[PDB]
Formats: C-alpha cells, sequence, structure tokens
C-alpha cells in the first residue's frame, strides 16, 4: 500500500472503512440505525474508494506530489452549451464521457462569497482557526519540445516561487441539481521540475500562455483544508475561481494508516466533503 | 402547519433544518468542517424536504393515516424492460416519466437477508431492542363500483384485521447504482373505511385481486423503524418483498414540532435512510 502502486484496473483490496460509531453525545433521542451506526452516504463511499483507488494507482515517491482540489462550475456535455440535465435530482457521480467543467462561477456571486467567508473568518470565537493569505502570481506555460512547464512569478518580488510539470491524474464530477453550480474533485501531481534552471532557461523565451492570479486563501488548519478564491486573467478572459484543496500531507498520513486505522482517512474525506457542501450551498443561496 | 395543508406546487415556506452540530463527542482529531456543523448530504435534505411537502399537502384530520414506507426492487423506465442506466454513479433521487419499480427481490437474498436480520436481533447485547411478530394474512381487493377496497384477513382465526381505502400520495425513486436494488419511498394513506360493514357485505361477492402474505416483522422502537421481510403470492405470481416502514404516531409528531424544534424531525429521516441504506448494503453485499 506504502510501498507499492497498481493500476485502477488491477486493485483487488478495497479497505473496509467503517461507518462512524454512535458517538458519546448525550444519550440521544433516537438511535442513528438499527445497529447503532451511521453509515456513510453513498457519494461519500464513492470518493473514499476514487481518492484511494487514485492514490495507490501513483508511483510512492510521487505521492507527496499530489494535490487533491474541489472547483466549482457548471459540467456540459460534448454536445450542447448548456448543462448537463440528467433525470437526477440531488447531488451524484456524474459519468458521461467527454462531460467536462471549467471552474468559474459568477463575479457577483464570488465577491457576495467573498465576504461572507472574510466574515466567517472574524467571529471572535473562530478567529484562531482561519489564517487569511493575499497572493499575486503570474503562471507561465512553457513547452520544452512535448512538456510544459509552468513557472510561477510572485508579483511583488518577481521571485519565482513554483518550477513544475502540473499531470493531471484523474477527475470526479459531481452533478448538483439543487445548486447553481456542480463541483470537479480533481487530483492532479504537482513534479518539480529537475535540474533545469528556472531563471536562466526561459526568461528569454515566449510562454505559450500566461495566467495573472489574484488570491485570497483561506486556511482552515483544524478542518484540513485551505479555501482559495480567486481572480485570473487567461491570457485577456477573465475568470473567478473558487477551490477547496485538502492538505496533502494529512492526506498522505491518513492514506498510509489505512489498514490500521481507516478512521481518519474517513473523517478526513468527510471534512473536505462537508465544507465542499458548504460552499456549494452558500453559492446557491446567493443566487437568489 | 400542524391545522392546514397546502398543495405542493403553492406551498412557500420550507422550515429550516439545521446540520448536526459537532456533537459532544470527545475532541474529535479532525473538526467536521470549517463552520464546525455536519451539513446533510443532498438525498437527505431532498427526503426531508420531499416528506415535509407530501404530509403537509394532506388534509389534517387524514394524517395518521400516513404509511411511509421504503421498498427494495428495481426502477425501470417506460421504454426497456432493463434496469434503468442514467451517466450517474452514486445513489440520487431518480425522475423520468413513467418510471416504475416493482417491489421484488431474488428468493435466495430474500433467505440470507431474513438470516442476517434474525441473527442481528439476537445478539444479546441488542435482544431488548428488536422484537419480532410472525404474520399470515390473505389481502382482497373489492372494487365498490370506483373504489378499491381492501380487507384483510387473518389466516389463523380468519377474522378480518383491517378494512381499507388505501391511497398513494406520492412515491419517490431512489435510483442506487452501487447496489443491486433500487428503492422507492412511498407515502400512503390507508383510510378506514366508514359505515360498510366489513364481513356482511363482502363475504359475498368476489375480490377482483387476493394477496396472501407471509411476513415477519422486526420492530426497532429505539430507532422508530419496522422491517417487514414477506412472500407474497399474487392471485399465482410470488413476490419476495422487503420493507421499512417509520412509526406514523412518531412522524406526526416529529412534522408538528418542525417550527418549534426541527431536530426530531431531521434525525427521524435521518435514521430511517441508515437503516434503509444498512438493508441495501447488506442486500448487495450477498449478491456475490
Amino acid at each position: 500500500h506504502m510501498y507499492r502502486n497498481v493500476p485502477i484496473w488491477a486493485q483487488k483490496w478495497k479497505p473496509t472503512i467503517k461507518a462512524l460509531q454512535s458517538i458519546n453525545v448525550k444519550d440521544l433521542k433516537i438511535d442513528p440505525s438499527f445497529l447503532n451506526i451511521i453509515p456513510d452516504d453513498d457519494l461519500t463511499k464513492s470518493v473514499q474508494d476514487w481518492v484511494y483507488a487514485t492514490i495507490y494507482s501513483i508511483a510512492p515517491e510521487l505521492r507527496s506530489f499530489i494535490e487533491l482540489e474541489m472547483k466549482f462550475g457548471v459540467i456540459i456535455d460534448a454536445k450542447g452549451p448548456d448543462r448537463v440535465n440528467p433525470p437526477v435530482s440531488s447531488q451524484c457521480v456524474f459519468t458521461e464521457l467527454d462531460a467536462h467543467l471549467t471552474p468559474n462561477i459568477d463575479a457577483s456571486l464570488f465577491k457576495e462569497l467573498s465576504k461572507y467567508i472574510r466574515g466567517i473568518s472574524e467571529v471572535t470565537e473562530n478567529t484562531g482557526k482561519f489564517s487569511i493569505i493575499e497572493s499575486q502570481t503570474r503562471d507561465s506555460v512553457y513547452r520544452v519540445g512535448p512538456r510544459f512547464l509552468r513557472m510561477s512569478t510572485d508579483i511583488k518580488t518577481g521571485r519565482v516561487g513554483q518550477f513544475i510539470e502540473k499531470r493531471h491524474v484523474a477527475q470526479l464530477l459531481l452533478y448538483s441539481p439543487k445548486d447553481s453550480y456542480d463541483v470537479k474533485i480533481s487530483l492532479n501531481l504537482e513534479l518539480p521540475v529537475p535540474d533545469n534552471d528556472p531563471p536562466e532557461k526561459y526568461k528569454s523565451q515566449s510562454p505559450i500562455s500566461e495566467r495573472t492570479k489574484d488570491r485570497v486563501s483561506y486556511i482552515h488548519n483544524d478542518s484540513c483544508t485551505r479555501i482559495d478564491i480567486t481572480k485570473v486573467e487567461n491570457h485577456s478572459e477573465t475568470t473567478h475561481e473558487v477551490e477547496l484543496e485538502i492538505n496533502t500531507p494529512a492526506l498522505l498520513n491518513a492514506f498510509d494508516n489505512i489498514t490500521n486505522d481507516s478512521k481518519e482517512y474517513a473523517s478526513l474525506i468527510r471534512t473536505f466533503l462537508n465544507n465542499g457542501t458548504i460552499i456549494r450551498r452558500k453559492l446557491s443561496s446567493l443566487s437568489y
């Protein structure tokens, strides 16, 4: 598990993740179930299985370069410009060949959600739970041939922050018909470029694409989550992006402990989705 | 709310049902969310809304005749004999014109699930939680014209148990693609026939349909639920039916308290679905 990687189509064990035991809460009024457990709902079990399969398919040395993120926007199918409209009416994993999501949320909604999140961060009873990080970076993509290298530059001190090759490993599309946006959950790799020097080699040539990002990040260490709210100019097309990202460290430690003690892995996933849902719901209630 | 009934298309207030607060459990290792709440998942919120709308649309005097049940079987669409196959991959409310479910589960599965439930009822630590009721009844449907009256007769002492008019008010279809069966959630009315005598009037004439039911019921008062496992001969076509039914009393008391204290209504629903899910999952794991 820790020291191997197997392709998704060849994996045979799925770790058992047990349901939350009826917590030690004041004797409730109603048992949660006749077994006295709270079974995970179907979408959280799916995500738990998918995230485990996809990590277990990447080479152990590559695993600390994992980024697991949820991005908001609308799922569009291969044929039609409009949001997909399967015959379902509650949230679910959406599996249609060529369906895609481009992260982007209405500008007005983005500014009311930013105020909401800023307001939640300043309530005096939760102020030592969040930290706010504001940043402005220019990401430029260079082709080597053919590989695409992304170099990130901070606006103030034009020092190259990150120099990497980003590889898309997998994505789930969550169709959310009660909501004004759907969500894509992505597992990418951000692999640091090797021996190729950043500043020396590519200051000279022209990127094939440049994105400027103006971003406010809210880090909530107690739920292992970060919320990133960004205005991006895509060279120029503007998008407004809202992302939730899980802390990699904590993810890799939970995944390494899955045989030993499934419970850490299972409530990391549960919280990530619970944070996701709060944002999704707040964006839908602001849309009225 | 209590003393009115409004049609579904005309209802304007939806009660707010709050998320479970981070229970008083040993300080967990991970906050459940950045708000410190556990938002309800989308299918439980849907069911909570649907059940409230549908009760609120029935006339207050008719409400104690409500039966809220979950039945297992497969959703089939209008055109094709096979189980529906929308492009989704986790459980969701399934909304396709003319889609239908006929309650019926493989005979072999039904006998292994009966053993499982009997085994769960006899574990010494949960034996004062369940009671088992075995019964054999013949239900005969008579048309008056045109209304259909169902009279129920117990096999031993051929005394007519129930004499009623059953009215279907609504149904939700839950598409469960990870499972071997789907579920239909139904809200019916079982209205007791008025002044028409049972034994005198219809011993003479012939029913338009007769069903014999051999049933074992497991009553779990602490979760307000009953599990009913029945072999039915439909005059003769045999079906094997598995149903979960919520206790009406408790449902009507929770619904009456929804403005005052939403939490009873919300965890009655949550448990019903949690019980449903255990049965669904056990039926799917027995199917391998």
